[PDB]
């Protein structure tokens, strides 16, 4: 029961860690006038 088990680290941030990940991610940075 781990590498799947708990994978909030990055190595598992690629494609599914990105899209619902930066969706409650955006609130952390609200506006974010940049890039």
């Amino acid at each position: 029961s781990e590498i799947q088990l708990m994978h909030n680290l990055g190595k598992h941030l690629n494609s599914m860690e990105r899209v619902e990940w930066l969706r409650k991610k955006l609130q952390d940075v609200h506006n974010f006038v940049a890039l």
